[PDB]
């Protein structure tokens, strides 16, 4: 017997002793070590209702991640609003590791296994735990980056598909990598670069997936209709660099003879303005030498353009800037409960 409610969770981590990478640190002295035995125990007919976008787990993991790179990546200058805070800046190491969320004594975490669960209702395969998995808290906007795959079919997760404001997930179920490199002595020209048979096809099953959703009008793929560059663009974080790069070719190269190599153009910006709250950040310009990061694709994230009700179209455009998404990604399929 249980019932819904929030409390106080800690965390988890396998971070190594004398490792200076930020995410070791950090978890070395905010987590304790991974359960070695994690028991699960599934329910026998048991229906449990989920909410991905009213989750307290959600708010939590953004508090860590925002601490984290508080203690972490620290910028020479940061105008925070009127203010104008110095400190150093070192090049650190940097490369996230994944972290797990645990109830204390008393409460539980109940998870879903079902296979088509889209983060929103009832749920069918409950089994109970005492924390989630790894999850890599991977700080990205337009495509979700190093995380999980939905394990059959494309899962579209919003908290309310005809309301044009909220956020749509896509859950691919099989990544697609984009490598990123910027090349050893423009310091800060760098691209990505894409399979673009994968890609395509990839982007076709999303919005075949997402016909099924809109009365079977036609899907249409447009980028941004402004922003600050953080969501224009694809935009994250490689060995402690910040990559923006433009994805028109990505939503915009219709192929709805291009099958070969899609080649993105990148910049390594020093002023960012921050996703932890609102203000700006300067960091110092890129470490010398090669700088590449290989990830996986694995998620994308969209917003439904509004006032197409009297045409026969639904146009999509690549979204982001709120991180919470990102560990809703995730965390979806986990919820807390008191134990009665
Ligand atoms: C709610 N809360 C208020 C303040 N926020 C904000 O004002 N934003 C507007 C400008 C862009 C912001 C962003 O996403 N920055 C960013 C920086 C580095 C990386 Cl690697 C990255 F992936 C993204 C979103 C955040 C949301
Ligand atoms: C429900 O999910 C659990 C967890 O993996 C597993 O036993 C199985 O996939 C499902 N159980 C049944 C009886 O289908
Ligand atoms: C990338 O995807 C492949 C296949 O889906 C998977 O085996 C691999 O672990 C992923 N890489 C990372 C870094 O998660
Ligand atoms: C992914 O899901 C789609 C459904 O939209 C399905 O047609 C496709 O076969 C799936 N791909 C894989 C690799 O399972
Ligand atoms: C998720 O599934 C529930 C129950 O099947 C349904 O009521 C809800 O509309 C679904 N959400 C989306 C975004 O498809
Ligand atoms: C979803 O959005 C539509 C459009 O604004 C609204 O009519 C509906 O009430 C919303 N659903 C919920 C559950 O609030
Ligand atoms: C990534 O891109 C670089 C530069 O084109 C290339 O050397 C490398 O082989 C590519 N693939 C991987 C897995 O790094
Ligand atoms: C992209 O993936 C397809 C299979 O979907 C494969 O045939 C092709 O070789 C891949 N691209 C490259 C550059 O190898
Ligand atoms: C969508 O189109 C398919 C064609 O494959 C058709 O079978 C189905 O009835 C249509 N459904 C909606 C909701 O438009
Ligand atoms: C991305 O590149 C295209 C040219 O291919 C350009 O029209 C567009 O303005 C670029 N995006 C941004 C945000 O500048
Ligand atoms: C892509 O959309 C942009 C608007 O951001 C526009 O500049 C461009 O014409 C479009 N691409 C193609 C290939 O038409
Ligand atoms: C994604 O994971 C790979 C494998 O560990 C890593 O090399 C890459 O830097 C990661 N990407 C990001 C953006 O953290
Ligand atoms: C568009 O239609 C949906 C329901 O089909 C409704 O909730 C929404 O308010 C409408 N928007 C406008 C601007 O008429
Ligand atoms: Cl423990
Ligand atoms: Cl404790
Ligand atoms: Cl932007």
């Amino acid at each position: 017997v249980w019932k819904d409610a929030d409390t106080t969770l800690f965390c988890a981590s396998d971070a190594k002793a004398y490792e200076t990478e930020v995410h070791n640190v950090w978890a070395t002295h905010a987590c304790v070590p991974t359960d070695p035995n994690p028991q699960e125990i599934h329910l026998e007919n048991v229906t449990e209702n989920f909410n991905m976008w009213k989750n307290n787990m959600v708010e939590q993991m953004h508090e860590d991640i925002i601490s984290l790179w508080d203690q972490s990546l620290q910028p020479c200058v940061k105008l925070t609003g009127g203010s104008v805070i110095k400190q150093a800046c070192p090049k650190i190491s940097f490369d996230p590791i994944p972290i797990h969320y645990c109830t204390p004594a008393g409460y539980v975490i109940l998870k879903c296994n079902d296979k088509n669960f889209n983060g929103t209702g009832p749920c069918k395969n409950v089994s109970s735990v005492q924390c989630t998995h790894g999850i890599k808290p991977v700080v990205s906007t337009q495509l979700l980056l190093n995380g999980s795959l939905a394990e059959e079919e494309i899962i579209i997760r919003s908290e309310n598909l005809t309301n044009n404001a909220k956020t749509i997930i896509v859950h691919l179920n099989k990544s697609v990598e984009i490598n990123c490199t910027r090349p050893s002595n423009d310091i800060r020209k760098a691209y990505c670069e894409i399979n673009g048979t994968k890609w395509n096809k990839v982007l076709k099953q999303v919005t075949e997936k997402l016909k099924e959703h809109f009365n079977n009008k036609t899907i249409i793929f447009q980028p941004p209709s402004g922003g600050d560059l953080e969501i224009t663009m694809h935009t994250f974080n490689c060995r402690g660099e910040f990559f923006y790069c433009n994805t028109t070719q990505l939503f915009n190269n219709t192929c709805i003879g291009c099958n070969g190599t899609i080649t993105l153009p990148c910049k390594i910006k020093q002023i960012i303005n921050m996703w932890q709250g609102t203000g700006q950040a300067m960091y110092a310009p890129p470490i010398d030498g090669k700088i590449n990061c290989v990830s996986n694709i694995t998620g994308i994230l969209l917003t439904r353009d509004g006032g197409a009700n009297n045409t026969s179209n639904e146009t999509f455009r690549p979204g982001g800037g709120d991180m919470r998404d990102n560990w809703r990604s995730e965390l979806y399929k986990y919820k807390v409960v008191q134990i009665e």
